[PDB]
């Protein structure tokens, strides 16, 4: 089990290269306990650093990762930010997918579903 300072689709090794997603592709399973969040700033946009305890699995490789921080793609970050707006602690378990999309920077969008689904 590798420890990463931030759990992200990139640090898990599961971010597809641009224009490589031609069908729905399962990327990672993420198990989380969220107990805080901080806004982070980068040159070309802000993001939320979720804090707590996270475990991620790269579905294609089987590799397992652990972290105290989580950063999600924008569409999923907004979903989790709502879900943690009214509860002091949130536990979750989700699977993240890439779906083919309109031509953009990457040609794919992110989807998410509960692992229990």
């Amino acid at each position: 089990m590798e420890i990463v300072s931030k759990l992200t689709l990139k640090t898990i090794g599961a971010q597809p290269k641009p224009h490589s997603v031609k069908e729905n592709t399962a990327l990672a399973s993420i198990y989380g306990r969220v107990r805080g969040k901080k806004v982070g700033q980068s040159t070309f946009g802000d993001f939320i650093k979720f804090e707590g305890e996270f475990e991620g699995v790269n579905i294609a490789t089987g590799e397992v990762f652990r972290s105290g921080a989580l950063i999600l793609p924008k569409v999923l970050e907004s979903l989790l930010a709502g879900a943690v707006d009214g509860e002091n602690t949130v536990d979750f378990a989700v699977e993240i997918w890439a779906k083919p999309s309109e031509k953009g920077n990457t040609g794919y969008e992110y989807g998410v579903k509960p692992l229990i689904e």
